[PDB]
RNA sequence: GGAGCUGUCAACCGAGCGUGGAUCCGAGGAUUUCCGAAUGGGGAAACCCAGCACGAGUGAUGUCGUGCUACCCGCAUCUGAAUAUAUAGGGUGCGGGAGGGAACGCGGGGAAGUGAAACAUCUCAGUACCCGUAGGAGGAGAAAACAAUUGUGAUUCCGCA
RNA sequence: AGGAUAUGUCUCAGCGCUACCCGGCUGAGAGGCAGUCAGAAAGUGUCGUGGUUAGCGGAAGUGGCCUGGGAUGGUCUGCCGUAGACGGUGAGAGCCCGGUACGCGAAAACCCGGCACCUGCCUAGUAUCAAUUCCCGAGUAGCAGCGGGCCCGUGGAAUCCGCUGUGAAUCCGCCGGGACCACCCGGUAAGCCUAAAUACUCCUCGAUGACCGAUAGCGGAUUAGUACCGUGAGGGAAUGGUGAAAAGUACCCCGGGAGGGGAGUGAAAGAGUACCUGAAACCGUGUGCCUACAAUCCGUCAGAGCCUCCUUUUCCUCUCCGGAGGAGGGUGGUGAUGGCGUGCCUUUUGAAGAAUGAGCCUGCGAGUCAGGGACAUGUCGCAAGGUUAACCCGUGUGGGGUA
RNA sequence: GGGAUGAGCUGUGGGUAGGGGUGAAAGGCCAAUCAAACUCCGUGAUAGCUGGUUCUCCCCGAAAUGCAUUUAGGUGCAGC
RNA sequence: CGCGGCACAUCCACCUUGUGGUGGGUGUGGGUAGGGGAGCGUCCCUCAUUCAGCGAAGCCACCGGGUGACCGGUGGUGGAGGGUGGGGGAGUGAGAAUGCAGGCAUGAGUAGCGACAAGGCAAGUGAGAACCUUGCCCGCCGAAAGACCAAGGGUUCCUGGGCCAGGCCAGUCCGCCCAGGGUGAGUCGGGACCUAAGGCGAGGCCGACAGGCGUAGUCGAUGGACAACGGGUUGAUAUUC
RNA sequence: GUUGAGGCGAAUUCGGUGAUCCUCUGCUGCCAAGAAAAGCCUCUAGCGAGCACACACACGGCCCGUACCCCAAACCGACA
């Protein structure tokens, strides 16, 4: 996916929307991200948060606003780099 | 290709790997027990027992590893029984076949129920089934042909008639 | 084929008994042609805007308000579009995600094509005349017998195929034109090869459906040719759905457990792993009415009496009440009692019948499709004309197409 | 109750296959079915016979006779 | 006959004076096989329109409606699709086929609980004991109901757990369920030795094809040949240790 | 003696009866006249320069089965 496990997101849909995290865990093959402070529900002992549809997070682009992802022609360098759009750089 | 991964029922764990590029996707190669046409011999398929050669191992028999060893056909070579010419046959070396596959092809063998308001000719039907044998298709195909007073000009398939 | 006039792709070495003309043959070199092909068979390099086998990029809302667990819903708005296909995401998403339009992409392998290497063929015969000779596919053709098959069932039975017998000729030959004969026309058997137009899908990609949606659709959505049955060949099932997310009920209580109650999660437990919705048969519990002196196809018409819920009167007038209660009227439930009354289907002259069939519920289970078929009709287009079939061209349902 | 040293009983291995086997003979037996086994296929065999055939209302409304028939419980034509 | 509603036909006049409507007379309206005409309901597609998480479908109840098939409104349950109109197409309607599949009744808490050897008491275990464990009595078999094999079965054997399925009752037990363990051969039974009946069968002969038979040979024990006895030991093996 | 394992451990003579077993693949009788091959011994063909034997020591002895039921509740009968 385009949200890896050390990225932070933003929430745009879903009971938690307008929250702010960073990933914890990836779940490619289920798409799901496991974000703190994100619909943490309460198991019985004897709370923690389970995870949401990567279709409901925004990766923030450590610059403030959210955006969506896309790519830049590297390699020039040896590989492809993942960046952002709406003034993306990355 | 680019951050997770150690397939699934099917979780629980345990223990680890990954930007020095994992898992994953494509191609080529290596490995590939035993049975099976099964083909060293045998056998109640998946088991048993060998021969030869070369290696390994043992104080030496035992034991282990790798190759080759069916039958038939064709070709090439050596030998030529009863028997003389010779042939049958035999030895050696090369090639080849065998079996499987859903349908379609071609050649051959070929029912009955049913219909005939009974039934044998007839039908069903050259169908079902069987045998042989292919190819990506096959079969046919280049006039010892049609036509009829003019002419057409190998074959195949479709529509008419 | 063989004879007489009639000539050397280009050259060279040899040879054809010797000196000569004309040669001819072999080998080599020189040129032209063809080639993976039916017409000859392989291989070797190199090059592809070539193709296949992984893939990559790819525009545009974190918009406000309302409802909601959740917006992808409603209402205001902003934008992209060569992209408003499809699917997912907590409910109907072009702008959230995979993607879509469109455009890039191959070490290597394989397929295809090109160019060379390579292979092989061509190395004088052209015409004229002669009409004397030779050749033109053999146990074949023809003929006879018995059969098979052709529209043709043996018929006057041609053409084609098989077995048996007899058995020809080489162009003045032979065969065919539906018995046969004459003439005429056509053709040249008994050797071989040959692309395309045609048939099919175990399989691999990409699509689609006025097709099914768990008794349907494949036998097989589930352990499926499995379980199970048969000595065997064979036969051959049944079983899908919590929730958006396990958040799958911590803890306490009764209980050996099973199970339950309280808490708790969840929008919902009127979703608790026996789980979406949750019908009927069938089985309980509570309750209103009726029923133990009566002979009942079980209903129907007449009909008292109870019970219940609403209203119009006169009464409690406490009345803002509300209505107890009284009467009346009407709903609904029940039904003492009176009359009438032989279950359904099928098959029959005729059945309540002691003729057939049915224990009950739910689901399934029978006049369909094809054809320029045939007859008759309704309707529509054109009209002394109407209409195309195959086929061709188009993303289609459209346009051509005169047989 | 019969035989119980015999034309005996029995174990193991083998052979005969469907118009065929085998039978001291009953049409007996051939995998609980035999006057022609079983399985799959032709095949959705055929049945003048039996059974069944699903919503509604309106108008009209029969026949059980004649002739023929390998015909009589079927069918063709007539009649209605 | 009287009064009221419906329908078909015909007649008489109007409206487009027959595509059909308006009003009024008269006749007619039992019905099997069968013929004609017109409709209800379910599903799918197309066009238009409209409703729906402020709650679609489906189901259930109540109150109403139409000449019939049937329809509407309200509420409850439920949680994602419906309504109407012009057209198009059907796997379009079940009560009977000794119909098929599933569920469930009646018989009914009824018959039966599988040999005519026979059980009893004390103690124990346990939530629970006629059935399990221990002891002691009593009875039965003893040419088997004892002890070994072969065929067949396949873990049923041992130990430790279990108790909702199974055992014709109950079960703390079990040939049931779960986990782990357990089978030791020069001499035993077989092969590596041998052959019978019979099977297959190089070449071969026969047969249109398919194939039949058969020689050499090679398999095939139920038979021939061939070397072990006694004792001990484990929870489970023993002529094997 | 935790009733599991432990430790010790006597005498064992002479008769009777008596086989479906052994001598006996023998013996007798009878007619219905009663497998094969390997194995073993022997003959030579043949091979043959090294042999055959005794003792002692040290070794090699392969593959499959082996649990349990087995006139049964474990096999064939759909069943304890
Ligand atoms: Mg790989
Ligand atoms: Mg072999
Ligand atoms: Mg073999
Ligand atoms: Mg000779
Ligand atoms: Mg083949
Ligand atoms: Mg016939
Ligand atoms: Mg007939
Ligand atoms: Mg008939
Ligand atoms: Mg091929
Ligand atoms: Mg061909
Ligand atoms: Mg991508
Ligand atoms: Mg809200
Ligand atoms: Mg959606
Ligand atoms: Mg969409
Ligand atoms: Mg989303
Ligand atoms: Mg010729
Ligand atoms: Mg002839
Ligand atoms: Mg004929
Ligand atoms: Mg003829
Ligand atoms: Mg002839
Ligand atoms: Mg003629
Ligand atoms: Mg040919
Ligand atoms: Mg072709
Ligand atoms: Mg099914
Ligand atoms: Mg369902
Ligand atoms: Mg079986
Ligand atoms: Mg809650
Ligand atoms: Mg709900
Ligand atoms: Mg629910
Ligand atoms: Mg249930
Ligand atoms: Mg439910
Ligand atoms: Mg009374
Ligand atoms: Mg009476
Ligand atoms: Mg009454
Ligand atoms: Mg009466
Ligand atoms: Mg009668
Ligand atoms: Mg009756
Ligand atoms: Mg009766
Ligand atoms: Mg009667
Ligand atoms: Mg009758
Ligand atoms: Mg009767
Ligand atoms: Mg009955
Ligand atoms: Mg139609
Ligand atoms: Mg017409
Ligand atoms: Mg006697
Ligand atoms: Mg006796
Ligand atoms: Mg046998
Ligand atoms: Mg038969
Ligand atoms: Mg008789
Ligand atoms: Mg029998
Ligand atoms: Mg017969
Ligand atoms: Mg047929
Ligand atoms: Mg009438
Ligand atoms: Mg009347
Ligand atoms: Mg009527
Ligand atoms: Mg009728
Ligand atoms: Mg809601
Ligand atoms: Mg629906
Ligand atoms: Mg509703
Ligand atoms: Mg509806
Ligand atoms: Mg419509
Ligand atoms: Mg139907
Ligand atoms: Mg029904
Ligand atoms: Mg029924
Ligand atoms: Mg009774
Ligand atoms: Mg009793
Ligand atoms: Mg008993
Ligand atoms: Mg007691
Ligand atoms: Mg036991
Ligand atoms: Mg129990
Ligand atoms: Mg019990
Ligand atoms: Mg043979
Ligand atoms: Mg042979
Ligand atoms: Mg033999
Ligand atoms: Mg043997
Ligand atoms: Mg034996
Ligand atoms: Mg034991
Ligand atoms: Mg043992
Ligand atoms: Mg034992
Ligand atoms: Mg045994
Ligand atoms: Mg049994």
């Amino acid at each position: 996916m385009k949200v890896h496990k050390g990225d932070t997101v933003l929430v745009i849909s879903g009971k938690d929307k307008g929250a702010k995290g960073k990933v914890l865990q990836a779940y490619p093959d289920r798409n799901r991200v496991l974000v703190e402070g994100v619909n943490r529900i309460k198991k019985h002992t004897a709370t923690q948060e389970a995870p949401i549809h990567v279709s409901n997070v925004m990766v923030v682009d450590s610059d403030g606003k959210p955006t969506r992802i896309g790519y830049r022609v590297d390699e020039e360098t040896g590989k492809r780099v993942r960046i952002s759009k709406r003034n993306g750089k990355d």
